[PDB]
């Protein structure tokens, strides 16, 4: 696992994540619909923005990003499930928080990986993305009544 | 085929299309890079909004939109191919124009389907989208040196 | 019933609706106050704009719009009730959804009526209004925990 | 009358006034149409905003605003008349000026009423509204060729 | 057919926008400042309708007229070299009524051929024309259909 | 007491209040987190603006505002408590509403006091602040399910 | 007459003109009030900027601009009259057009004066101002029913 | 001296004041030129704005504002002197501060005068203007090293 | 005289803006997106020059041409019904060079008559035309005066 | 010590700093008043933003920020003094530069400390803050006539 | 010397000037730092824009602009000196005014030269640039306590 | 080389680079003129901003930036050549890409240099600049038909 492979892995993860954001965006119900419906729009834009930046950083270091839905499913560690039985707002947010923690930890791995290879630019890019993920984790856990690391 | 499934089919198509737009966005090379790189950014946003609007119109009439990459692959008539053999700007644009022509013709069907079923809102929505698709087809063919219906 | 009578009927309906929106805007209580208070401001503007458009389309086809509260009360199928006992947030939203469903179904009548009479502009105007009403119905039902047509 | 009843009386007055502004907005004819048509939109917005502010100030002091067309008609001292016989621009403006003068004098009463009851906030709110009304009175009388207090 | 109708309107709208400039330039009277600015608004709107019509024609395989020569030969809209404000506005309302009625023909013409996009485009344009007809007739003291 | 002494007292009150707003802003949890997190930022800015205006009005009449945390603690009638055991959104909001009610009542004193000594500028300033405070009291009590007075 | 004095003369003229613009702004009556009231606001601003620019161009070439009302009255060729006998909109506009024609002709002289003296900057500045004056003369004459050079 | 005469007196004062602001704007020299040159532009706009509002309030209560430079000089208590010998930045600012204190005290008189006549609107207008004058007095005295009331 | 020159340009610019639309509509090739948008910019700029010229003519006592009829009869700018990108751009550069040289005549013509405002107006327009001439010639691979 | 303990220490420092900024903002006098009065508003906003970001970063890693003036005084290494005897702009600025140098040196500690414990997000955040602090130190020392270090 | 040679000469002058503006921008110290630091940014943009315009006007008339630092040094009449000893704010401003006076006088030559050659566009371009230079000369001399031509 | 000398070396490099960007901006010809002409303006602004940031960071750590064309030529490793023989768009872009690669590699050296000297702020600044340079390298090589590291 080198920097190129790690970045391509995150390209796949983020494409699975943004579609999951749309899933929550579409199917949510409950008293918090209006607040959290718009909030998902914000997350979709932000993480869609991360995905393009990760892909273009991969391009800038000589890599070739995955560019099909097939490649995303086959390579993503982020998990998706179709929407079958109705779910509560808390359950949807727990799926979202779980995926955010996944991305956080994988970004932690990439940060160390890039420190190893001497890739300072990619290192700095991932740190900034992780800062936002940590903030979202605190906020969405606070929504669930929990502490960030609980 | 009824209105609900047609809309869901396009939800799948548009998700494959936007990823194809990113593919062209990322891998394009040649003298026209800067113009078409930015042009792909515009198309990605516009068709991302068509996808969200179609999904939410489907929700509004009692449907349940596909919300996973797995469901998109199984249901999309738009075809994708990983990027292995380096393609020219003309070939990437010819692939793009092909998918636009595909979506136009499929929307052409949906418009008749919805006029028959008496769904006036979904009918008008599809016409507005087709108007934009027809304009893009003309413009990208002109870029390729071709006439719109060639 | 002809096109002029239908549009004038909706002029009365929409004036009753916007005042009902103000009632909910003013008297609402509960944990969702801040979100739904602001949301009611948005609805007030949108349907006040529909009302002005309907009246001016009526003017444009030779009609004479109702222009007094007296005429609005006498002609509106939308029903209003003074605010005496404290209602819950859910009860206000159920009244709002009910009135939206009323306007949706009556607009459906106008759409068929205007298609028959060959009034293409008014037909398209009513379809656009219905598109928005259907979206609001989906969103507010989701807030109540219910499906759009349930 | 106490402060709560006075404010509620004005809630009814302003709802009748804004509908009257729309009446002039819709039915006006003559060479001054384009200027005064747009001018009525400005007045509609401003006095619609006055109405919301009055109602919410009433809410802030423990009151319960009228929230139906029925209650507005029953309580308003402002008079409305259906539009049956054609009227001139000057006659419409003279109807508008009369209502502005009505609101001014009633606001002056409320200003003295609120000074007596020691409601300093409501006192200041009504003074600011009167400032704008006095300016409109000067301008529309000047339009009519008259002095402000003529 | 649709191509012939759209190209016909390209000629009409080019004659119309020049007529709008004519009113814009020559008007006099107490309503000068309001209607002078109003004509700029109409010039932009109908100049934009013209561009949309021409490019819709392009999008369906047509070739729009693109010279003053071609506009004069094909336009049903009438122009006259160079009035009171009322005379200019009645010339304007007449052309708006002309364009409205001709658009009605195109709407039914396109409904037949199954061109829903061009159909929808013409309806939206007619909506604006009907609104202008009401407002300018009201300026003249008249009812919309009078 | 006099006007100078009153304004300096509120400078201390408002500095304690804004830090309390940050406390609620930071520690809040529950389903209403996203709405009320943003709302606290708005309150922080508005009451931060009141504090600067009060201090600069005190300067304008020859006074000397307190300008240290030491002086604020010594002079503020608003009470603060460190955050040891967790509390709900409702308890935080009831603490917030309590402090707003305090400021409302103390401003009522200043409004009569300043009109009394003939300080018309400071009188008008305090009325405008109370107008906003009364509105916040109404809105946040409505959030709590209560009437303004309750 | 040299460049410095000509500029100072116009400093006096423009200060008298803007006050005359306010006079028309304040006292105008008739059906055209709203349009011309706002139009006077535009003229006041534009000619206030001409005055400041002329004064600062005078400063830049070593001059000393008049800076008191006393100096303006003694040096201005533009004439003012207090408002006693009620004037019509036409008469106020005819007074305005007269002063514009005055300024045009005096600037006409300054342009030749500065071309002779070789002051290219001041020459170009006066031409730009005259361009605006000529346009206003045409527009206000058209308002009066007249041709520009009538 | 009644409200009408007082307002007309201030119309004259402010026209003398704004020309004085231009005098300072034009002739100032020293290290503080760039900061204070722009600051005078701000004061010119603000007090020019006060003048129009005062004049139009006079119009709204039946008065007739002075509208010539002649009337301003003859009625103004604000004093002007042509610019002869060079002056320091401190001296120019002391002339400005002196005039501000003059306007403040005269506005104090008008506030009491309007309280007497029961003119609540004009009373409120003058208080707001005085608030700004008091702030400028503090700031410009601070520039001179002095306290506001020193 | 000045009136005759300005009215002549009213006809020229109306033919020019329609030619700009012609290029805007019919262009094809790899530069489509850039030059399609560029033509919209030129249409606005020269449409604005046309309005300024007509209203300056009005301001000095003239009467601007206001019909397609009058434009064709008086315009020295040439139009042809409907190319490669190079052919369209060379047609555009030619008209820009035409307008430049004719404006030079008006500048000296107005200097004589002592019309400094119209003189200054034409100079500012020529400044923009010269810049466009450089840029479009560079696009064609050529030097500005080549 | 560790990262949590460091961030909470700076929360206390920054709360003392912003009140000190207000102190300088309020009491400053001299020829540079207008420039530095505005500059202090900018500093108040920026360092107010640093405080919120530090507190929310502390929350994101599981910490609990101090949230009372009591806790701020007890923990801040930044020193405050009430304003008894007058001081110059230079002495106020030297107090400001001193506190900035303090924050610079303490942030240097945190930057090495957080890189050490592997907190990459907090490390990057503190570097960005120090970048701005170093710039402020350079600029304000240049104002004082001194070199940055010195 | 012809038009092409003059414009190219100014291309070299302006590139030396903008770097000199940066020198003052970077090294300045003293109480006026914040105002004049920002002012230098404004000058840098304006004269960088003049430089681009001059070069592109040279291109437009068939010329070939200098495009290297080597060519700029070889051709510039504007003089530069490395920064060794600390200069005062006044000394930097005296160097700036000196260079402005140089550009003013040389532009005067170009204005006469281009009037003779019949290059009306370049003539007008240079006049506009001189208008700005003359204003800067007035303002910066006033900062130094001197008259514009002294 | 230490940090101060490295930053000063880049001050010289960037001034040579921006002038080179202008050279390409001015002399370019071919079908890609309009896109790349505007693109050079963007690059001119960005790297002009990099230059100011580098110089001011050098100032913040006690350094003295080069501030003359003489000093830039003497210290720059970036090479410039006058434009005598015509060049193609590709050759101009290849000159641009070469300089970008130069700056990247030299910035990488500075990044390691600053990590060694413990200058965390300057380290982060150079990393961010390198991120942008790497992106430009990918895009302009793609324009040339090549891979980023080819
Ligand atoms: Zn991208
Ligand atoms: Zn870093
Ligand atoms: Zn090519
Ligand atoms: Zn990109
Ligand atoms: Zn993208
Ligand atoms: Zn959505
Ligand atoms: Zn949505
Ligand atoms: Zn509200
Ligand atoms: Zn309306
Ligand atoms: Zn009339
Ligand atoms: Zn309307
Ligand atoms: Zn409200
Ligand atoms: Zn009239
Ligand atoms: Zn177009
Ligand atoms: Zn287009
Ligand atoms: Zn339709
Ligand atoms: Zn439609
Ligand atoms: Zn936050
Ligand atoms: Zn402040
Ligand atoms: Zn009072
Ligand atoms: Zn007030
Ligand atoms: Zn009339
Ligand atoms: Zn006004
Ligand atoms: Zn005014
Ligand atoms: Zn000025
Ligand atoms: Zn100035
Ligand atoms: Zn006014
Ligand atoms: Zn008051
Ligand atoms: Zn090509
Ligand atoms: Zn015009
Ligand atoms: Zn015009
Ligand atoms: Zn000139
Ligand atoms: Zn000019
Ligand atoms: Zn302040
Ligand atoms: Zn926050
Ligand atoms: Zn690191
Ligand atoms: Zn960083
Ligand atoms: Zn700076
Ligand atoms: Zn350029
Ligand atoms: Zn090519
Ligand atoms: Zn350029
Ligand atoms: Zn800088």
């Amino acid at each position: 696992v080198d920097t190129k492979e790690f970045l391509n892995h995150q390209v796949a993860n983020l494409n699975v994540f943004t579609v999951k954001i749309h899933q929550i965006h579409w199917y949510m119900r409950g008293h918090n619909f209006f607040t959290l419906h718009e909030k998902m729009d914000d997350l979709y834009s932000e993480f869609g923005e991360q995905m393009d930046e990760v892909a273009e950083r991969l391009l800038a270091i000589g890599g070739s990003p995955f560019s099909t839905l097939k490649e995303f499913l086959e390579n993503a560690s982020v998990e998706e499930a179709p929407y079958t039985k109705p779910k509560t707002m808390d359950q949807l947010m727990e799926d979202l928080v779980g995926t955010l923690e996944l991305l956080r930890d994988e970004y932690k791995q990439g940060i160390e990986l890039t420190d190893k290879e001497g890739d300072d630019v990619t290192n700095d890019m991932l740190i900034a993305f992780k800062a936002s993920i940590d903030k979202h984790i605190w906020m969405f856990k606070a929504f669930l009544g929990k502490a960030p690391l609980e």
